[PDB]
């Protein structure tokens, strides 16, 4: 009998392994723990790289329609002084909720089960699957694409993701004044002040993500924002940086909590029959800017191995292989150099 596909997770990854899967012929659900109403409101900016992100949308015949709706304005990367406020200088891009867009407009209208939040992966008549909402299914075939905190890696390893000493906080400027706008231009500003960072971008809508980045303890973190909320401590770390960059930070509205965690470098599962992680949920490291490129690759890797070979278990086995050696590779420099960035 032709598999029951399971993908569980409707980010780039699950929507890319959906897709390539759905125009091979195989019948394919996502379960997606966010309910319809949640796209749209993601709006960072992120470029596909030739030989990664591009290469998963020519796999699933979506290479010319991402051209055509990407932003080729030549978007510099500037560099921000902390101290003295100077900005210098020294790739398609696409705001993330406009690439979730794209997967999910050339996807049939049914491909995507929303509300539908994995609680448990149990294994052997196939895979049973139960979600919060007392639903339940069976797969011959289950794709973790459930990101940072997978359900589907956890019913396969006890291994969590570990803290790396920093902490996110992600604001937004959604009409910034001439002077910001300029500082930042059509792309990212990157500022380096050892515990602090500050990092800029513009998206597509002319609105500034912000990421206030602090080297700072969990418990640190919880005692300051108990007593002083996110927003005060947030600001509070940056008095002594350059004006023209304290203003920006203080024209974000609200600041979202944003812990980064990485799976460690070592990370192993025992491979399991029908069942595998990609993206985050395979190999969760720090946004050193790889983790959109590779998820979208994981998922080619394994929905083009289920298209082109009958024996569906042997093809997920070999394309885990690629997916796990692929990411050891990656994950020691991703690690030790998001360390370096916060080093004084
Ligand atoms: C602050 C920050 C900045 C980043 N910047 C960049 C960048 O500039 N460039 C870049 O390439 N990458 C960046 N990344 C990394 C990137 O966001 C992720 O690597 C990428 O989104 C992973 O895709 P995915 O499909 O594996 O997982 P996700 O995009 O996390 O998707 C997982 C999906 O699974 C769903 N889900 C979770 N648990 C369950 C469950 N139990 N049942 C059902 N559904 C579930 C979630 O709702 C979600 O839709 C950044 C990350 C962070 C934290
Ligand atoms: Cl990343």
């Amino acid at each position: 009998h032709p598999p029951r596909i399971a993908v569980i997770g409707a980010g780039p990854a699950g929507l890319t392994a959906a897709l390539i899967l759905h125009r091979g012929g195989h019948r394919v659900s996502v379960y997606e723990g966010e309910a319809s109403g949640q796209q749209r409101t993601q709006g960072g900016t992120l470029d596909l790289h030739d030989d990664s992100g591009q290469v998963a949308l020519q796999r699933a015949g979506l290479l010319e329609a991402f051209r055509a709706v990407a932003r080729h304005e030549g978007q510099e990367a500037r560099m921000g002084d902390p101290w003295s406020g100077e900005i210098t200088t020294g790739k398609p891009e696409i705001d993330r909720g406009d690439l979730r867009q794209l997967l999910l407009d050339a996807l049939p209208a049914d491909t995507v089960q929303w509300g539908h939040s994995l609680t448990a992966l149990v294994s052997a008549n196939g895979h049973g699957l139960r979600f919060a909402n007392g639903v339940q299914r069976e797969a011959d075939i289950v794709i973790g694409a459930d990101g940072a905190w997978s359900k589907v890696r956890a019913a396969l390893s006890t291994c969590q993701p570990l803290p790396t000493g920093i902490t996110f906080f992600e604001g937004w400027i959604a009409q910034p004044a001439a002077d910001i706008a300029a500082m930042v231009g059509q792309g990212s500003l990157f500022c380096f002040g050892g515990e602090e960072a500050l990092f800029v971008q513009r998206n597509s809508r002319d609105r500034l993500c912000v990421y206030a980045a602090l080297k700072r303890s969990s418990e640190w973190l919880d005692a300051q924002i108990a007593q002083h909320g996110i927003r005060t401590l947030v600001t509070g770390c940056y008095t002594g940086w350059a004006t023209n960059l304290r203003r920006l930070l203080e024209a974000c509205t609200d600041f979202v909590r944003r812990p980064i965690y990485s799976l460690p470098a070592d990370f192993c599962w025992t491979p399991r029959d029908g069942v595998t992680l990609i993206g985050d949920a395979a190999h969760l490291m720090p946004p050193v800017g790889v983790g959109v490129n590779l998820a979208m690759l994981d998922a080619s890797d394994v929905a083009m191995a289920l298209c082109a070979r009958p024996d569906a278990i042997s093809a997920m086995r070999d394309a885990e292989v690629l997916v796990r050696e692929r990411a050891r590779a990656l994950m020691p420099d991703a690690i030790e150099g998001f360390q370096r960035w916060f080093i004084t």
